[PDB]
């Protein structure tokens, strides 16, 4: 999938993907955007811990947590509580949008 | 694709899709969300014109336009100018989120 | 997903999808190919049973089974035992190909 | 897309993708299967030419050609003329299946 919704987490080894782009939460705690095999962007936090998870929070903050729940890296975009999405876009940009402004209200 | 970015248009017959969900801009100008063959939601504007297109504007407004560029239906969420996305989500909700709060800045 | 591999089954309500095309195993036991809301092809076996499942067998036969495991419809392409795939193609054709002729051998 | 149909070609830089798997026809003429950034399989023909293209032929043969149309590598599965598909499967195997055994005949 190419979208991480607020309230969701990407566990170790999990990722967002689109075409040849992979945004992965690595086991060495480095969050990396790859274009095939080339690292395009990273949090540069590899080695600081093991088995981190990525959380797209309801306050709009994207945070990498270690098992002890200490924040290793954050987008520092926390703020208003609502619904947000982190998207790995077709143009290779990873963007956080929010909050929701309109909906059809057809959610199950 | 399941995302319509601001600055984009879905021409007549074009759509957003995810699994069995299809959000289509029909030729009879009705914008309909289908779950397989069942209409789940619609703007109920079929017959009011022919060959309409759907525009996700930079002001956050989702508008259905007829060829003469007159708005047939709108979400009425127009406002701040920026970047927005209209997503046909995995939970079957069609939602508009915006503006962008953070990005890796890796866009080509 | 747009591929049903041999050894797999699509339970009631499950489907293959690609763009606006949905090949679904309905609860009324009718196997239907939809292009948005229009039925393009069907086995025309709706009502003959309830809760059927679709099986892409290892003998290359695509069979619709009722709960009592009696074949309601079949492609009648059963034959050589091997690996087959039933694909809902981008050109809107649903095709069974097989057997395998070559592989990288990189399966987990 | 995760399927290369017979009669199609993947030009230089083009690829098949599924999840974190990328089967790419590189500009250095090496055909490589990547699992994120790790090479899982390759034809090991990098440097033998520039700007090769991958062809899934109607005779069931998968061939890497250089601009001068000389075969750099082949699966050597050429044979019966018909319809074939090369699939980058969900189980990380890249497999060629063919020929077609059955179809709904709903192709546009
Ligand atoms: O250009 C962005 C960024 O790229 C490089 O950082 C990304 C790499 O950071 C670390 O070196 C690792 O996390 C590495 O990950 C690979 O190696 C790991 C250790 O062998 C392995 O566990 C992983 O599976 C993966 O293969 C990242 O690829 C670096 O150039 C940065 O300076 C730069 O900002
Ligand atoms: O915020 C007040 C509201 O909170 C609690 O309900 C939360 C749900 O409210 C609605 O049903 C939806 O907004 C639902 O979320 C869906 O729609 C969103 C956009 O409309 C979208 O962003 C989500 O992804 C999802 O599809 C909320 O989850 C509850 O306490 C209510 O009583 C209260 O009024
Ligand atoms: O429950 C939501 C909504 O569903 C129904 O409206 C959707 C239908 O609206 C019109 O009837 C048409 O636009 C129809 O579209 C189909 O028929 C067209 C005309 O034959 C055809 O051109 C299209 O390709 C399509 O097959 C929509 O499906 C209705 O029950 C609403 O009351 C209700 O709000
Ligand atoms: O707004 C001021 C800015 O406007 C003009 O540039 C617009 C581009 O600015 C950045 O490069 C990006 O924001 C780019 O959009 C990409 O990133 C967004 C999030 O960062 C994302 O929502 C988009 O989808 C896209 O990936 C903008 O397009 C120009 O006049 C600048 O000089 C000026 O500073
Ligand atoms: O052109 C192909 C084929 O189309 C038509 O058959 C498909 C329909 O067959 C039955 O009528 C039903 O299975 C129907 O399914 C819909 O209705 C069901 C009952 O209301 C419902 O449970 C399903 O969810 C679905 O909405 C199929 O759509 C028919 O014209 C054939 O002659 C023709 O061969
Ligand atoms: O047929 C003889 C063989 O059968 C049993 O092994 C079956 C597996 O054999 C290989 O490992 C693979 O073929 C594997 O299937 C993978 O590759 C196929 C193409 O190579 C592909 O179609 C499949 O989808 C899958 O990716 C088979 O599952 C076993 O009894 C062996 O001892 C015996 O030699
Ligand atoms: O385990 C499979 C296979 O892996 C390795 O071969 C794959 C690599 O082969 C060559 O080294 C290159 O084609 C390389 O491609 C990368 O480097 C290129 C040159 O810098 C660059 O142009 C490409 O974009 C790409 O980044 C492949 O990755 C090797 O270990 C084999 O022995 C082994 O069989
Ligand atoms: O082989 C004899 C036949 O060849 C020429 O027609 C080729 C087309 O024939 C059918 O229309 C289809 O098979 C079509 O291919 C579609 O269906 C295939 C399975 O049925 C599938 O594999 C393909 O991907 C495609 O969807 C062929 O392309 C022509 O000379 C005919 O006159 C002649 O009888
Ligand atoms: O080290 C990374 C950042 O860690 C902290 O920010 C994370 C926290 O921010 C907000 O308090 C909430 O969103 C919390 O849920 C979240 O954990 C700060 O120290 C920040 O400055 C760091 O950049
Ligand atoms: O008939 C549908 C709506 O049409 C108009 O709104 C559309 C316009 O809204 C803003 O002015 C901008 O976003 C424009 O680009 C857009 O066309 C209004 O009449 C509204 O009340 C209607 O609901
Ligand atoms: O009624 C549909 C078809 O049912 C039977 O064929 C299904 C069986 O075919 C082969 O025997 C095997 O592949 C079995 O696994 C499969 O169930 C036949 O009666 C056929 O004539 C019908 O068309
Ligand atoms: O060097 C790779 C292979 O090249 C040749 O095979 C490719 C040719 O095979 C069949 O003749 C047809 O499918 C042709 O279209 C195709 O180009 C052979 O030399 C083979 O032995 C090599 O392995």
């Amino acid at each position: 999938d190419n979208i991480l919704y607020s309230g969701e987490t990407l566990s170790t080894g999990e990722f967002l993907n689109y075409g040849s782009f992979v945004f992965i939460m690595q086991e060495d705690c480095n969050l990396v955007l790859y274009d095939v095999d080339k690292p395009i962007w990273a949090t540069n936090t590899g080695g600081l811990s093991r088995s981190c998870f990525l959380s797209m929070q309801t306050d709009g903050n994207l945070v990498v947590y270690n098992p002890s729940n200490k924040p290793i890296w954050a987008s520092n975009t926390g703020g208003q509580n609502g619904n947000y999405v982190c998207i790995l876009q077709k143009d290779r940009n990873v963007v956080i949008y929010g909050t929701d402004r309109w909906a059809t209200g057809t959610h199950t």
